[PDB]
């Protein structure tokens, strides 16, 4: 099996001592091909990049979700929430069954009004800019997506658009995820030099956990008859065990949904707008759909479902830059991958989603081009070729929520504004386990359509 350059007794570990590890891993994959071994002290994994091999890795009878080294570190705050629990933990399947009804079609129609509430605040912010003022795109998209999960999921208002600086929850969430990414490259984690990093880390987690207490305390005290994600967490019973979630698991789910429910979606909207302003003919086509379909001051749920081309733009943005770029798997038993790489039970794999999404045998030769038309008929895509939301029973539970929000917001953006890439921005991808085009700015000129 191919393997990139090694560093003596540190093996390949120094290759991930960079600000852009995923981007470093993609270039290794370009150099070495569909599979490559990556060793660290006392650790080994195999990075897969081709649909040929990933279609076997997505075989659930042979491989199950692994918690990567990164996810093990985040589990200190995510606990046994849906995202950081093993498939075999009781709390995974319980919460899985209890919370899927929160993403039913009827649940989605119920979220739509509060999504519009936040989308209108975004549009109003941009409409209220003075001449020649610009937009900080990932910053405002994070304002929107954080507020949307807070309100739709928990009837809690982060009021991000009333702030020039990030919400304290996000300040502690980013620093706590920074501490988790730095534990990967640190030899002796229980050494006195990191005594204060750990002090910071645990105070950043109590910031996040104090908000959680408030969301819970205000639901119990509230009179309003709510039917949202928190309703199901507090009241839903698992049809299989007959049990509801317990108090400590509930806290983990709230923290999980608040973080997983906004970061990757903000990344998606950021990349989508980036590709639109870089591809003016695509932007014009998407804008024409938005104008044709969104005939009312606020979009209906049905109208969002009719934004076919906008949906295609979002999928094409997810192909080039899947915002959660790598997922980890482990072999359920001894097995042979691709008829030439034998694996033993427990052997770990990493699916490099951006490399899978550039497989020339599936997508053709123009893999770097932004062409939404490749999603004209989504059924034409072979199995396991397009995986921005993961695999099987461990796939993203919030997929339809993220895509409905992103389609709604992007449709309104295209309806209400013309956009200008006034700095001719140079794509610079920031990695914090998720991806975002750092420093992306635009100018918007309103088409002066009332809300
Ligand atoms: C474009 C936006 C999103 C992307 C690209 C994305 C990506 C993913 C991926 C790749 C996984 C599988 C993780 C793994 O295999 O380790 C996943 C799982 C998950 N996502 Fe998302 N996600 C997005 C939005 C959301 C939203 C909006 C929510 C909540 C409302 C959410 C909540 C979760 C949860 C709880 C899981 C774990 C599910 C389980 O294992 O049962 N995500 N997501």
């Amino acid at each position: 099996m191919p393997q990139p350059k090694t560093f003596g007794e540190l093996k390949n570990l120094p290759l991930l001592n960079t600000d852009k590890p995923v981007q470093a891993l993609m270039k290794i994959a370009d150099e070495l091909g569909e599979i490559f071994k990556f060793e660290a002290p006392g650790r080994v994994t195999r990075y897969l990049s081709s649909q040929r091999l990933i279609k076997e890795a997505c075989d659930e009878s042979r491989f199950d979700k692994n918690l990567s080294q990164a996810l093990k570190f985040v589990r200190d705050f995510f606990g046994d929430g849906l995202f950081t629990s093993w498939t075999h933990e009781k709390n995974w399947k319980k919460a899985h069954n209890i919370l899927l009804p929160s993403f039913s079609q009827q649940a989605m129609k119920g979220y739509h009004a509060m999504m519009v509430d936040i989308a209108v605040q975004l549009v109003q912010k941009w409409e209220r800019l003075n001449a020649d003022e610009h937009i900080e795109v990932p910053e405002d998209m994070t304002r929107l997506t954080l507020d949307t999960i807070g309100l739709c999921g928990f009837n809690y208002r982060f009021n991000s658009f009333y702030r020039d600086q990030p919400h304290p929850f996000i300040t502690s969430m980013v620093r706590a995820l920074d501490e988790a990414m730095n534990k990967l490259q640190r030899a002796n984690p229980d050494d006195p030099a990191y005594d204060e990093n750990k002090r910071q880390f645990q105070e950043d987690i109590k910031v996040m956990n104090d908000l959680v207490d408030k969301i819970i305390a205000d639901r119990k005290a509230s009179g309003e008859q709510s039917d949202d994600l928190l309703t199901h967490m507090l009241n839903g019973k698992d049809p299989e065990t007959g049990e509801p979630l317990d108090d400590e698991n509930i806290r983990y789910q709230i923290i999980t949904f608040l973080i997983a429910g906004h970061e990757t979606t903000s990344g998606l909207l950021s990349f989508a707008l980036y590709f639109l302003v870089k591809n003016p003919h695509v932007l014009q086509k998407a804008a024409e759909e938005a104008a044709r379909v969104l005939v009312d001051p606020v979009p209906s749920y049905k109208q969002v479902k009719q934004l076919k081309y906008v949906g295609m733009v979002l999928n094409e943005a997810l192909r080039l830059w899947p915002t959660f770029p790598a997922f980890s798997l482990y072999a359920k038993e001894d097995t042979v991958l691709g008829g030439e790489y034998p694996l033993e039970k427990g052997d770990e794999l990493m699916v490099l989603i951006p490399q899978l999404h550039r497989d020339k045998t599936i997508w053709g030769d123009d893999v770097e081009e932004f062409r939404p038309e490749r999603f004209e008929n989504p059924s034409a895509i072979p199995q396991h070729a397009f995986k921005p939301f993961g695999n099987g029973q461990r796939a993203c539970i919030g997929q339809q929520f993220a895509l409905h929000e992103a389609t709604l917001v992007l449709g309104m953006m295209l309806k209400h504004f013309d956009f200008e890439d006034h700095t001719n921005y140079e794509l610079d991808i920031k990695e914090t386990l998720t991806l975002k085009p750092e420093g992306f700015v635009v100018k918007a000129k309103s088409k002066k359509i009332p809300l």
